[PDB]
């Protein structure tokens, strides 16, 4: 399935999707997009849209 990440940095904002078998593969692609943009923060998940958000 298509999983999405919304990257909500303080100033650096972005979005990305990855095709993955499970959510917690997608989350661990997304944490390493997030951290390697140099952006960390609180993490949420929306099951209905398969979308993570990291908010700095």
């Amino acid at each position: 399935d298509t999983y999405k990440l919304i990257l909500n940095g303080k100033t650096l904002k972005g979005e990305t999707t990855t095709e993955a078998v499970d959510a917690a593969t997608a989350e661990k692609v997304f944490k390493x997009y997030a951290n390697d943009n140099g952006v960390d923060g609180e993490w949420t998940y929306d099951d209905a849209t398969k979308t993570f958000t990291v908010t700095e």
